[PDB]
Formats: C-alpha cells, structure tokens, sequence
C-alpha cells in the first residue's frame, strides 16, 4: 500500500526524499501480477507529481524513475492510461525522446509505446502530438539494440489498428525506415516491422502502392521462409494484404518469387500458416488469367485440392475460395485443367457443412464450372454439358437440391437457380 509518509515525501522539497519515494512508487508499480495502479492514481496529485518530475532535466535519476512509474501506470487498463495522458505527459515524453540521458530516452520510448498500444484513441492522441518525426529521428540515431527494439515496437503500435485506422499521411513517413529495418537480423525488430507493414498494407490500393514503392516486397517474400514463426506469420499477413491490390501490385509480389514459398508454406506444420497461405493464393487467383496461369504452373492446385478434402474447415474455406476465384476469372482450358485434377468431388463434399460461407463458395465454384460446361456444349452443338455427369458421379445433385431448404437466402436462392438452369 501507499503510506502517508510516501505521499508526504513525494511532495517534499528535498530532491533526495523525492527520488527515494519515486523509486518506491516505481518498484511497487512494477510488481506483478496485480500492480497497485488504482491506489496510486487515486492518490490526488501523485501522477501530476511524476509528470512534474519529468521536467527535472537536472536529475537524470529522478526523470528516469518518474518516467518508469508512469510507464508502469500506462501498462494497465485504458482508464488508467487516460490519467497519464490527461496530466500532459505525452508532449513531455516526445520531447524527452531528445534527452541527453540514454536511459531517459529509452524509458520515454517505452512509455509512448505503452500509451500508443492501449487503444486507437490513445494512438491517434499520440500521433496528433507530432511523435513520428522525433521517433524516426531517434530510431535513426540509436546506439542501443534495446532502444531500437522499443522504438520499432512503438512505431508498429502507431501503425496498428483498423477501427478506426490511423490517418495514412500521419503514419506513411515511416515506411522508408521500416523498409531498411527489414534487412536487420534481430527477430523482434523484424517481427514488429512486419506487423507495422501488415497493417499499413491492409486497406485501399493507394496504401498498398505506398508500401510497394518503399521497396519491401522482396524482403517480405524472403522473410516468409523465416524459422521464427513470430516473424513469418506477420510477413505472410503483409504479403497476403499486398496481393489484394490490382493486378500490377499483385504481379510485383509474384515477380518476387512468392508462389514457390507459398507452396512450401501450404505444407507447414501449423494450420494458421496453411490457412494464411491459402488465403494469399486465393487473393492471387482472384486476379487476371496470367496470375491464375502462374498459380497453375506452380503446381499449387493439387495441394489446394488435398487441403480442400483433408484440412480443417477454416483452411478448406480459403482453399475453396482459391479454387472458386480461379474458376471465376479463368479460361476454359484452365478450368478444364482444374476439373482434370478432381476438384468437383471435394467441392461437392463441402455442400453439407454447417458453415454457410463455405457452402456458398462451393456453390459458386460449381456454378462457374457448369456455366463453361454449357458454353462448351453450345460450341459442340451437342447440348452435352460434360461436367454435369461429373457432379452426378459426386452425388452432388441431391446435395444442391437439399440446399433449397437452407436458412440462408443466398444459398437456397442459388440452389434453386442452379437446379433450374443446369439440371433440367
């Protein structure tokens, strides 16, 4: 507990007792798992007193201890970080980034990171205090690995968030620094940078173009094969987000030789990586016919069909999305190739699952295949849809019929349309 002597000494006038009491507060606040944050911040003027000590540029130890206590306070709930923010500490921490004491600089970086990572509200508060430029200047002139780690972590926190997202113009001046950071060897640095890039690349294609222009694609594709999962996972997220852009932006990643790496990742021992790789490939196959041809020539679709009929439902949903996108924008010959691999049966087997989204994707895929079957039957003049009999051999016709009683309107309206147009 905080003693009445502690409070009296914190507000004393002798720097010695001030430092001793601030150190006592910091040590109590650094206690886990239940720090006494509420008791401290509920003591009136104590947080204000720490923020006042932050301005004691003559005492390096008092500055450092007060900054550390405020960091511990900011490591709690949002309402406990609000007290640090409302005391006016963010502008002081951003000016302490240029302190002559390296300890104070690192502690201020850690505090601003904690504050920025509490919520999107605190993130935008810190950004609107003009932190990016001082932070980027400190990150380029750092002589401590731990300080660079903390600074990159705080930068990532400044870039994270989608509800709401940060104003891109306030976080995009950092994309040059992250591109250079991707060339380091520290796994923590690479991981935080990849997370920042994954969030900066999640959005409209203009943000993706900004990320591409920084020249990060080759390095991210290389990091896809990183041994440390904490680095490969965010890198795969970033690549998958990038391949959601137009066909040129996706072609950049494809030219970074990403399809072979994605193929290897499809055989990962972790279902999360397999799901994310399937999702990336589905974004790719949603592109033009050249990128679908690239996925074909990469020998990826056989593995996707295996996944479609053996993996977990979360991964099979993405594999089905990949196959269906391929059938949607592919040529008759490419879809003939997909059918020759035996995709109709694993797609029909998914019409009986509880996830209505998987059912809808499978239905759309079968619909595309049947549409091209009808077109080819027209060209032949025989009226023979060659792929109708294949859906019959899969015992999928009665599955489509059963889907007319589904609760989802999209599914049961799509099930009636198929039976009416193709199965007459």
């Amino acid at each position: 507990v905080i003693t009445r002597e502690m409070v009296e000494m914190l507000f004393s006038d002798d720097s010695d007792l001030q430092l001793a009491t601030t150190q006592k507060f910091r040590k109590l606040l650094s206690k886990e798992p239940s720090p006494p944050i509420d008791e401290v911040i509920n003591t009136p003027r104590v947080v204000d007193r720490f923020v006042e000590f932050l301005k004691r540029n003559e005492n390096c130890t008092l500055q450092f201890e007060a900054a550390w206590a405020l960091t511990n306070i900011a490591s709690g709930t949002s309402q406990q970080t609000k007290i640090v923010i409302e005391a006016g500490a963010v502008p002081i921490f951003i000016e302490l980034l240029n302190s002559d004491f390296e300890d104070v600089q690192e502690q201020a970086v850690w505090a601003l990171g904690n504050i920025a990572g509490d919520s999107s509200v605190c993130r935008d508060y810190v950004l609107n205090c003009s932190i990016l430029n001082p932070l980027l200047t400190l990150l380029t002139k750092s002589t401590r690995l731990t300080m660079t780690r903390n600074a990159v972590w705080a930068l990532s926190n400044l870039c994270r968030g989608k509800n709401p997202p940060p104003e891109f113009a306030k976080v995009s001046p950092c994309l040059p620094v992250l591109s250079r950071l991707l060339f380091s060897s520290d796994s923590d640095l690479l991981a935080d940078a990849c997370w920042a890039l994954s969030y900066l690349s999640d959005g409209p294609n203009e943000k993706i173009q900004a990320v591409i222009d920084s020249g990060v694609c080759r390095r991210l594709v290389e990091l896809l094969m990183h041994n440390d999962y904490k680095v490969a996972s965010p890198a795969l997220r970033a690549v998958g987000n990038i391949v959601t852009g137009d066909d040129i932006q996706t072609q950049v990643i494809l030219n970074c030789s990403a399809l072979p790496c994605l193929l290897h990742l499809l055989s990962s021992p972790k279902e999360s990586i397999r799901k994310e790789a399937c999702w990336t490939i589905s974004n790719i196959t949603a592109g033009n016919r050249a990128q679908i041809q690239a996925v074909i020539d990469a020998n990826i679709f056989p593995v996707l069909i295996e996944i479609l009929q053996k993996a977990e439902f979360r991964t099979r949903k993405e594999a089905a999305w990949a196959i269906t996108n391929a059938t949607s924008g592919g040529t008759p010959e490419q879809i003939r190739y997909l059918v020759s691999l035996g995709c109709i049966k694993p797609l029909c087997d998914l019409l009986t699952v509880m996830d209505s989204k998987i059912v809808q994707v499978a239905l759309n895929g079968l619909e595309n295949i049947l549409r091209l079957g009808e077109q080819e039957g027209k060209r032949s003049g025989s009226g023979v849809n060659p792929y109708c009999g294949l859906i019959e051999e899969a015992y999928g016709l009665d599955k489509i019929e059963f889907l007319q009683s589904h609760e989802n309107q999209e599914i049961y309206q799509k099930a009636f349309d198929l039976i009416e147009h193709y199965f007459g």
